[PDB]
């Protein structure tokens, strides 16, 4: 239920699939979805969920920041 829901909106973000959010997919999919962020933004928002230090959002990073309190 909410487990598919949170797959679904990683899905979202990862626009080619290959399970990390990158500052680049991320970068275009606010700019599609009409959403007004700068590039900073966009970077600090990867850099917040970026546990592992990669650069990218995997599913897990992912998972935590949308589970935690
Ligand atoms: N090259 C790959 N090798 C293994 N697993 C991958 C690979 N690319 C993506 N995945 C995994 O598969 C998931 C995407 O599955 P699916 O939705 O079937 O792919 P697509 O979005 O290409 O249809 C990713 O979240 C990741 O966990
Ligand atoms: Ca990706
Ligand atoms: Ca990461």
């Amino acid at each position: 239920d909410s487990e598919e829901e949170i797959r679904e909106a990683f899905r979202v973000f990862d626009k080619d699939g290959n399970g990390y959010i990158s500052a680049a997919e991320l970068r275009h999919v606010m700019t599609n979805l009409g959403e007004k962020l700068t590039d900073e933004e966009v970077d600090e928002m990867i850099r917040e969920a970026d546990i592992d230090g990669d650069g990218q959002v995997n599913y897990e990073e992912f998972v935590q920041m949308m589970t935690a309190k």
